[PDB]
C-alpha cells in the first residue's frame, strides 16, 4: 500500500529446496489443462502465483496440433494459483500476447504483453488490470521482451526489449514506468553485443539482469541498473563456467567484455545471483542440448575470470528435458534478507519428442537455504506414450 | 459507491489495440465450454466482465444439436471473467431469458432479461442480483431490447425497446429507470424508421445509441439521449459509408433523415463513436455476408452527407466471420478523457458452417489508443473439422 | 448482523415471474454434474442459494445406476450458485444425510441433516458451519423433516419432524431452535391427521406451513406458528381444489377438520400462500401422475368449504413431468412487503422414464409479480434418448 | 488473531456422529479427482478442511498405474473443502513432499513437508504461505512425521519425527516450533520404545499423542507434552485391547512400560482419546488386515492394565476396508468444552483389489456427542468393477 524498495541484501545461498511443481504434463493426460509454454513465477504482497504465454487449447485437445510455434493471435499470458497446473477453469488472464513481463510494485500489478504480424508488433502496458500506455516497434522486427518478471524500486519498474535482428546488431532499450506511464528510456550502453530475454533481480537499491546473447556467446550478457538514477551498464560474466546452451566446452579462461567464440545463432533464457563469494550460477548440463539442470558456486563469477566452481547442486538429471530458467524473490516475506528464488521450465512435446504433435511444459521452482540440504532430482514426470 | 456520471469526453482514437479475447470454439472442443451468441462486456467499479446469452448445453454436448434457433425456456445471460470461455463452471447467471442489457450505475448492477412467447412476452429488471420491477408487452410481437450495455448518468439508465413488427412500423420506446424502478418513458420520436438493437455510449452528460433500422436502410439510426432531462431524438447517419448488412455498394451521397433504400428485412447489430472529426465507424467487409470487420475513420460522419474515409484499421479478414458489434467504455479508469471500446462476436456453426448441427461463436474486443499502432487480424481460430 | 423479524406483509400475488432455472440434466449429459433430488432454495441477507441431497454420484458416471432408492451413505445437502447446474466442483456440502432444512437468522444459517437406519436414525443441527446440537429417533420409524427451509423470528426457528409410519398414525413434534440449541419442543395439536414435508413461510410474526397427509387426504393439512408464544395450531385447508397427488377429482363442497378420502398411502410435497382474497394454491395437472404444474387464485381456500378458482397460471405443460414444489422469499429484499415464491423439482428418470438407470431432476423458481404478466412454461428439456 | 490456548477440557464422549464424508473414489470414477493417500482434517478460526498427499494424477488418468508406492517427486500435501472430493480444480497445495503435519496456531498456519531420497531428505517449514526453515535428515534414512494435524499452546507447536529404521531402534525427535523457527528440540525419553506416526491433541494445557510402534509391540505408545515446560514422557497404553494391526487376539492382562509381542516389524496409524472414565479407544475389526473399523470404550485405558470394554460403536463393518486413522478438533467452536473427532481413511485399490493397478482412498470422519445417538456404517461405496 506504498511502494516496495529494495531494502535488503540477499541472504547466504548454501544449497537450494523444493518451492513449488506443478506435474501439469501428468496431471494434463486427463484434465483441462491448457498448453503453456514461456512460464515464470511473481508474487504480490499477499500470495505468489505462477505464470505463462498459454496457447489458446487444452493438451489432449486436437487444436495442440502445431503448438510447436511461438506466435499467434491465440496466445495470452495467464496466472494461477502456486503448484496447481494452468487449467482451463482456474487461470486468470493478464493481457492477450506472445511476449510478456510482470511485476507488483507494492500497490498493484503492472503486466506487458507484445502482438502482432511481425514487422508490425506492438506493447500495451496494463496497471491495476487496465491498459495505461501502448508502444510501437521501432525496428519492425519482432518487438520482444524479458519472458520473466522485472522489479520496481519505489514506484520505478525497468523493463529491457529488443527489436530487430536475432543474428546480429538489433535496437535494445531499457525502459523506465512508473504507474504503468513511462518516465524515461535509454538505447543500450556498455560492452554486452546483442540482448535477449533478462533474467532479473534486485537488491540494495540496484538491479542486475542475467540476459542472453543470442548472436555469438556462451558466456552471458549483464545489465545493471539504478532505479534512482535511472542509468545502467552492461558487461559480460568473467568466468569460463559457460552457461548457455549450446555452448563450447568450458575454458581456462574467461572473457569480461566480449563474447566467448563457439556457437552462434542460437540460445536459451538462464540466469544467475550474482553476490561475490555467494555466486550461483545456473545452467544445462548437455553443452549440446537442452537435457538436465544443475547450479554450481563460482566466487566471484561475474569478474574473477578463471573462477572455476567450488560447490553445486543438481536439479535436473541429464536424461530429461530442461528449457528456459529465470529468477524471482519474494519481497514480501519477513527476515533480514532477500531469499533467492528461481524455476525451470520441463519442455515436452516437439523438438525432442517427435512421436506426438503438440510441444507443453511444467515448472519446478527452488529457493535458497542457509542450511546444506540434501538432494533430489526432478524430472516432469510424463511418458510420453501415454498419449499416443 | 455515489452514483456515476459522465464527466469526461472521448479520447482521440488513432488506433485500436487488442483488450480481450477468449479463443472459445478452440478451446470448447475439449472442455466444458455453454454454446452462446449475443455477446457483450460491461465493467463495473473494480472490475470488467464478459456476456453472454447461454444456450443451455456444452458445445460437444448432444444438446447443442439445435441452437440455431434463437428463443427458447433454457437461455440465461451469463458473465464470466474477462479473456476465458464461458465455462459451466466459471458463469454466473444474472437472470433468465433470451433478449437482455445491463449496466452498472457506480453504486450497484441492473440487468434486464425478457422471455415468453412471442406474443406475451414480458420483461423483468433486476437490480442489486433481486428482481425489482416487471413490464408485459405491449404490442404482443416478441419484445425485445439492446443486447449490449446501457449507461447510467447519476442514477437514471435509460433502456430502448422495440415491440412489434421487424418488417414494418414497430413501437420503440425509451424507458428511464433509477435503482430498478421507472421514472418516465416515451414513444420514438425524431425521423429514424425503425428501431433494433442499440449500441450506446456516453460522455459530457449525453448518451449516444447507434441502432439498426432492419425494415430498410442501409444507413443506421442514431438516438441522442439526455439523462437528466429524460428527453431523445433520432436522425440517421449522414455519409455514404453504409454500415449495415447486407446492404448496397457505398454511394457518393448519403441520407441524414431517411433511410438510404436497397436491402430491406435485414441486418446486424452494429455501433460507431461520433464525435465530430474524432469520428469511426465499424462495419463489415463483405456486403451481402457477415464476413470480416473494418473500422473507419470518417470526419464528421453523422452531418456531412458527403463524408469519406480519412484512415482505417482492419479487425477480422473477409474471410473469416464476424456477426454482431457492439461499444462499451470503463467510466471507471484513471485518466481524463474516456477511451473507446468494442466487441465483435464470430460466430460459428450454422447457417454458414452447415456440416455441424450447433451455432456458437467467441469474442474479440479492442480499445483506443492515442498512438498510431499497427494491427494484425483476429480471426476465431477453430477448426470446424475437428468437430466432424 | 442482528436477528430478523417478519414485519411485513405479502404482496398482491397478480401473476408469477421466472426467478431461476438450472437446466441441469441437459447440461448434465456433458458435465460433471451431480444427481440429486429433493431440492429447494434458500436465501442468506447477501445471496439466495440452490439446495439439493446429493447421491454422491455425476449422472453420467456408472454408480448413478440405483439412484431411485431414497436413503444411504452416500447422500449430502449441497447448496450451489443460483441458476447453475450442482456439479462437482461448484457445490458446497452443508452436512451429511438423507432428509434435511435449513434457515438462515439473520446473523447465521442452521442446518439440520439426518441419517442412520430406519429404525436407529438421528438428526445432528449444524450452526455457523458447526455441530452444536443432536436428537435422536423417537419413534424408530425413519426420523424425517421438512424437506424445505424453515423461517426464524427474532432467532427463534421452528421445525417440524415426523418419526414413524407413513400409513398410520405417526408422531409429529415442532420443535423451537435458538442459536442451534433447542428451546422447548411440543407434540402435534388440532385437528390433521398425519404430517410430512412441511412448505413454510411467514410474515407478520406468524409462521405458516402446507403440508402432506400422506395416510387418507386428498386435501393439504395446515400448521399455524407462534414464534414469540411458542405454540401451533392444525387444519386442513377448506377448499374443493383438492391439491394432493395421486387425489379424486374436485368436489363441490369441501372439509376443514378431516381429510377428503379418495387416495390412501401415498402424495407428494407441495404448498400454498394463504392470505385471504390473496391465496394462490399450487397442484400437478395430472390427478393420477406427477405430470404438469399450475397455480390458482381461490379465495378464502383455507375457510370457505365451497371456494373455486378466480384466476390461474400454467408452469409446467401435462406432458410433461414435476415433482416436489416448496415455498421460500427473501426476506432481506428492500420494498414494503415481502415477495411470495416458489420451486418445482422437475424429476426425470425413474420411475417414468425406465430406459435409464439412474434418478436425477432440475429446478424452476418463480416470484410473485403485482403486475399481470402472460404466461410460458418451464419444462426440464433433456431428451432421455441422448444418454442412451 | 492472537494465539490460541488450549482452556478447556474434553466434553464427555456418550457416541459419535457423522461430521464428513467424500465419496470420493465414487465420484472419482467420472469427475477429475486426484490420487491420495494418508489424509487428515485441521481447522482454521473460521473453517475446517480435509487434507491429503497427492500422488499427482487422476484417478483414472494413465500414471494412476503405479500409485502404491510411498515416496516420489510427484507427490504433494493438498488441502480442498470438506465433504468435496480432492480434485483438480479445488484443491490448495501446502507444500511439495511424501510426509506432512500441518496446525493452525490462532494467528496462521504451519505446514511441514519433507521431500528427498531415503537418505538425503529435508524438512522446510511453512509459516503464513512461505518457507521459514529446513531441517535436514540425522540418521540418513527416511525422515518422517505424523501424517497428522499438530497442536500449538500459545504459539509453540511440538512435532515428533523419526529419523531411522523402521525395524529395530530408530532416532526420535520431539521438536518445539513457534511462528516457524525452532526454539528447542529433544530426543525421544521414557519408555516407549520405537515411535512412527502419533496421532495427537491437546486440552487444558497438555498434548496428547498415541502413536505406532512399527517394531514390536501391538499395544500403542503414547508421548504426553507440556508445551509451556517444553518437556514430554512416553509410556504404553496398559489395556489388554489391543489396537494396533496386524496384533495378535486380546489378553487378560497388558502392559504398561514394554511392547505386547505378537506381530514384529508391521502396524498402521491409529489414535485414542485419554481421559480417565471416558477414554475411547479406536481400532480395526480385523486382527489380520486392516478391515473394518469400532471405537471402544475402556476406562482408565492408559492406567489399568486388567481393563476391558463398557460401551462401543461400529464404525466400518468388517467386510469394508478401512486404513489409516487420526484425531483432530476445533478449538475455536463456541461452547464449555473440546469436541473429540476422528477421521477413517478408505484405501481401496492396490494390495488388496489387485484387479485394478491404482491405489487410492475417501475419508470419513466424526465427532462426539454426549447423547447416544444410534449407529450406522459408513463404508467407501465404489465397486471396483465399474474401473475395469
Ligand atoms: C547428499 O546430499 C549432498 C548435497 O547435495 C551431496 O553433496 C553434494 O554432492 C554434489 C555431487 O558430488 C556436489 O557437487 C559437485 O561439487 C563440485 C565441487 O567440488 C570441488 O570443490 C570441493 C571443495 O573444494 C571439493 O570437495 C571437490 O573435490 C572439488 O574440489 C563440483 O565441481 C561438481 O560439478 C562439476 O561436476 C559435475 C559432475 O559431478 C558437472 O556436471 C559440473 O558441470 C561440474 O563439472 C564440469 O564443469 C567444471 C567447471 O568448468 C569442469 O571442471 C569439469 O571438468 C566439468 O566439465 C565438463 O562438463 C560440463 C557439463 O557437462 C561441460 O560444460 C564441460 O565442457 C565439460 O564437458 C558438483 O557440482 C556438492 O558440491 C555437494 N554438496 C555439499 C554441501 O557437499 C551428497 O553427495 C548427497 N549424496 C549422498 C550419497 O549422501
Ligand atoms: C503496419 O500497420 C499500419 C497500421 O495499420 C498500416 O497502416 C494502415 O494501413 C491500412 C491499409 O492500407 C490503412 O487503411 C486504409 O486507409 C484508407 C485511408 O486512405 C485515404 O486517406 C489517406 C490520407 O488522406 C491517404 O494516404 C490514402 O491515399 C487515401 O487517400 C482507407 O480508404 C482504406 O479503406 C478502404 O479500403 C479498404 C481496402 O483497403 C476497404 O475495405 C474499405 O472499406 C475502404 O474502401 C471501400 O469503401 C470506400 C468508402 O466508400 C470506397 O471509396 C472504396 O472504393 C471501397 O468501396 C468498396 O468496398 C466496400 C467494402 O468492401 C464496399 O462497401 C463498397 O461498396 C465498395 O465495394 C483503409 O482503411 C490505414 O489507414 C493505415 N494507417 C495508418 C496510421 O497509416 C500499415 O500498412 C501496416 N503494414 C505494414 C506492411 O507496415
Ligand atoms: C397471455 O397471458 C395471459 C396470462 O397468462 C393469459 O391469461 C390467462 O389465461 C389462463 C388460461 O385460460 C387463465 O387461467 C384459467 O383461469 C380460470 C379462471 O377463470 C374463471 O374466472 C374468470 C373471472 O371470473 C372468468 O374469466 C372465467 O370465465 C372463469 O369464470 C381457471 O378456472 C382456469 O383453471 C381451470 O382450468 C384449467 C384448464 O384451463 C384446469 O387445469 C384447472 O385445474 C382449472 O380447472 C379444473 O379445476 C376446476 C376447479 O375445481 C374445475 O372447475 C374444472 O372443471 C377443472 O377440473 C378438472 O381438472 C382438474 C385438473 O385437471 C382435476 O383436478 C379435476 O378433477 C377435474 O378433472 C385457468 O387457470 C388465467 O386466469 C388468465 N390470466 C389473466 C390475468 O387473464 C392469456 O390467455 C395468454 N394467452 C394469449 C393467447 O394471449
Ligand atoms: C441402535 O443403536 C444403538 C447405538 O449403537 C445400539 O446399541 C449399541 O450396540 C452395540 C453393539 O451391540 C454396543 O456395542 C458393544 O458394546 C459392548 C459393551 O457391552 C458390555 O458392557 C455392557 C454394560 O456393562 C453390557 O450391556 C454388555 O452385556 C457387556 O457387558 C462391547 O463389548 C462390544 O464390543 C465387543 O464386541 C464386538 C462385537 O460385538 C467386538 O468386535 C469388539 O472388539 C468387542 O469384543 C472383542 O474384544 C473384547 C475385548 O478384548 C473381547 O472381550 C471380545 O471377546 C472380543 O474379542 C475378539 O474380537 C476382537 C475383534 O474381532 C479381537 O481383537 C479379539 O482378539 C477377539 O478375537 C460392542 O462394542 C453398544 O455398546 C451399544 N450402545 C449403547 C449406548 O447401548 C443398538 O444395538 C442399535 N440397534 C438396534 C437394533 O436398535
Ligand atoms: C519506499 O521509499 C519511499 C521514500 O523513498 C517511502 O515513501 C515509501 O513509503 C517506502 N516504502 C515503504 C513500504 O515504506
Ligand atoms: C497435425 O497436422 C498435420 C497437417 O497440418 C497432419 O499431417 C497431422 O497428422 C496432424 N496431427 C494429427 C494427430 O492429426
Ligand atoms: C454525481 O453527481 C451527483 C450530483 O449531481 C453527486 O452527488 C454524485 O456524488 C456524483 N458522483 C460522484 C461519483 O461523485
Ligand atoms: C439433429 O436433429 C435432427 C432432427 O431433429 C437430426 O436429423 C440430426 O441428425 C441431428 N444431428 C445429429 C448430429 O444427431
Ligand atoms: C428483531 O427484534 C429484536 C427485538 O424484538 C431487535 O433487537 C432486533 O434488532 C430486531 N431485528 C432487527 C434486524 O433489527
Ligand atoms: C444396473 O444394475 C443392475 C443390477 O444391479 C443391472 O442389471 C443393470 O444392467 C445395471 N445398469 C447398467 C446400465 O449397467
Ligand atoms: C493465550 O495466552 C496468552 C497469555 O499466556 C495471551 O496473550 C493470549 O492472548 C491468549 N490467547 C487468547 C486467544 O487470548
Ligand atoms: C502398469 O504398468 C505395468 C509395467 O510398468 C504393466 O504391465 C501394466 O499392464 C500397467 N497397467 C495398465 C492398465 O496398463
Ligand atoms: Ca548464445
Ligand atoms: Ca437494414
Ligand atoms: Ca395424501
Ligand atoms: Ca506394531
Amino acid at each position: 500500500r506504498d511502494f516496495n524498495n529494495l531494502t535488503k541484501g540477499l541472504c547466504t545461498i548454501n544449497s537450494w529446496h523444493i518451492y513449488g511443481k506443478d506435474n501439469a504434463v501428468r496431471i494434463g493426460e486427463d484434465s483441462d489443462v491448457l498448453v503453456t509454454r514461456e512460464p515464470y513465477v511473481s508474487c504480490d504482497p499477499d500470495e505468489c502465483r505462477f505464470y505463462a504465454l498459454s496457447q489458446g487449447t487444452t493438451i489432449r485437445g486436437k487444436h495442440s496440433n502445431g503448438t510447436i510455434h511461438d506466435r499467434s493471435q491465440y496466445r495470452a499470458l495467464i496466472s494461477w494459483p502456486l503448484s496447481s497446473p494452468p487449467t482451463v477453469y482456474n487461470s486468470r488472464v493478464e493481457c492477450i500476447g506472445w511476449s510478456s513481463t510482470s511485476c507488483h510494485d507494492g500497490k498493484t500489478r503492472m503486466s506487458i504483453c507484445i502482438s502482432g504480424p511481425n514487422n508490425n508488433a506492438s506493447a500495451v502496458i496494463w496497471y491495476n488490470r487496465r491498459p495505461v500506455t501502448e508502444i510501437n516497434t521501432w525496428a519492425r522486427n519482432i518487438l520482444r521482451t524479458q519472458e520473466s518478471e522485472c522489479v520496481c524500486h519505489n514506484g520505478v519498474c525497468p523493463v529491457v526489449f529488443t527489436d530487430g535482428s536475432a543474428t546480429g546488431p538489433a535496437e535494445t532499450r531499457i525502459y523506465y514506468f512508473k504507474e504503468g506511464k513511462i518516465l524515461k528510456w535509454e538505447p543500450l550502453a556498455g560492452t554486452a553485443k546483442h540482448i535477449e530475454e533478462c533474467s532479473c533481480y534486485g537488491e540494495r537499491a540496484e538491479i542486475t539482469c542475467t540476459c542472453r546473447d543470442n548472436w555469438q556467446g556462451s558466456n552471458r550478457p549483464v545489465i545493471r541498473i539504478d532505479p534512482v538514477a535511472m542509468t545502467h551498464t552492461s558487461q559480460y560474466i568473467c568466468s569460463p563456467v559457460l552457461t548457455d546452451n549450446p555452448r563450447p566446452n568450458d575454458p581456462t579462461v574467461g572473457k569480461c567484455n566480449d563474447p566467448y567464440p563457439g556457437n552462434n545463432n542460437n540460445g536459451v533464457k538462464g540466469f544467475s545471483y550474482l553476490d561475490g563469494v555467494n555466486t550461483w550460477l545456473g545452467r544445462t548440463i548437455s553443452i549440446a542440448s537442452r537435457s538436465g539442470y544443475e547450479m554450481l558456486k563460482v566466487p566471484n563469477a561475474l569478474t574473477d575470470d578463471k573462477s572455476k566452481p567450488t560447490q553445486g547442486q543438481t536439479i535436473v538429471l541429464n536424461t530429461d528435458w530442461s528449457g528456459y530458467s529465470g529468477s524471482f524473490m519474494d519481497y514480501w516475506a519477513e527476515g533480514e534478507c532477500y531469499r533467492a528464488c528461481f524455476y525451470v521450465e520441463l519442455i515436452r512435446g516437439r523438438p525432442n519428442e517427435d512421436k506426438v504433435w503438440w510441444t507443453s511444459n511444467s515448472i519446478v521452482s527452488m529457493c535458497s537455504s542457509t542450511e546444506f540440504l540434501g538432494q533430489w532430482d526432478w524430472p516432469d514426470g510424463a511418458k510420453i506414450e501415454y498419449f499416443l
